């Protein structure tokens, strides 16, 4: 029943000497709605979210350089570099005023790009997001030995970039209902040779765990900060288990966040966008007339 068709026509704008993809639906004209995917996805997975804004909304949804359709420059791909690429293609295409839809590494960029532009952001949908996590302990059993062994020095580059665990095993292990061999195949075609497959490996590696890498740490910790004091209006998704975004945590934003709506998917993990598309499209469709 979810759909596993890409019907969107392909735009490019070039970035800092490089070509990016990225989807652009729906008027043109009133306040874009930017989606930010991670980790390792793109555009694609917007792609039953995005059919519920267009009727009343641009939708932009890019492919973060590296990824999906956009092209593979010879970058390091730690954050800082994603975080450039993605600057220059919000001015590229001349975006003043935005809603973000973020999800994953997306909200590390959405969020970062929020703090620095405050007045530019008019709402914030996200789920299973980037937060500082105190423990290993606060990280999914049936996946702490996995995420560990890809920040161990040699063994990681031997899962992700030679036998593409990222895409073969996390993808469809953190979805709750089981991934058809077509939507398998859709994320698996930027990652095809394991030469392209960097950015795969970098983003693990960043992920603010017990204190380290100590820069991403300190950057997500000021954008969390940013966001406890802004009276922004913000939408979280959030399911049961969760991997990044668990109950307590769902429950602790819904106490902390200023001007929050929560709203429960039910069965998740950590691409939602996968499990429950129907409400997260539209509820956010509901949502945005009232900003
Ligand atoms: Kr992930
Ligand atoms: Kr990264
Ligand atoms: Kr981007
Ligand atoms: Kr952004
Ligand atoms: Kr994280
Ligand atoms: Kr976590
Ligand atoms: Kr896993
Ligand atoms: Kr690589
Ligand atoms: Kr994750
Ligand atoms: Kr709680
Ligand atoms: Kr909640
Ligand atoms: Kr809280």
């Amino acid at each position: 029943e979810i759909g596993t068709g890409f019907p969107f026509d392909p735009h490019y704008v070039e970035v800092l000497g490089s070509r990016m993809h990225y989807v652009d639906v729906g008027p043109r004209d009133g306040t874009p709605v930017l989606f930010l995917h991670g980790n390792p996805t793109s555009s694609y997975l917007w792609r039953n979210i995005i059919p519920h804004v267009a009727p009343s909304h641009r939708c932009i949804a890019p492919d973060l350089i590296g990824m999906g359709k956009s092209d593979k420059p010879d970058l390091d791909y730690r954050f800082d570099d994603h975080v450039r690429y993605l600057d220059a293609f919000i001015e590229a295409l001349g975006l003043e005023e935005v809603v973000l839809v973020i999800h994953d590494w997306g909200s590390a960029l959405g969020f970062h790009w929020a703090k620095r532009n405050p007045e530019r952001v008019k709402g914030i949908a996200f789920m299973e997001f980037i937060r500082p996590i105190p423990t290993w302990d606060e990280w999914p059993e049936f996946a702490r030995e996995l995420f560990q062994a890809f920040r161990t020095p040699d063994v990681g580059r031997e899962l992700i970039i030679d036998q593409n665990a990222f895409i073969e095993g996390i993808l469809p292990k953190f979805v709750v209902r089981p991934l058809t061999e077509v939507e398998m195949d859709h994320y698996r075609e930027p990652f095809l040779k394991p030469v392209w497959r960097e950015p795969l490996w970098r983003f693990p590696n960043e992920l603010p765990i017990a204190g380290e890498p100590a820069n991403i740490w300190a950057l997500v910790e000021a954008y969390m900060n940013w966001l406890h004091q802004s009276p922004v209006p913000k939408l979280l998704f959030w399911g049961t288990p969760g991997v990044l975004i668990p109950p307590a945590e769902a429950a602790r934003l819904a106490e902390s966040l200023p001007n929050l709506k929560t709203v429960f998917i039910g069965p998740g993990l950590h691409y939602l966008q996968e499990d429950n598309p129907d409400l997260i499209g539209s509820e956010i469709a509901r949502w945005l007339p009232a900003l």
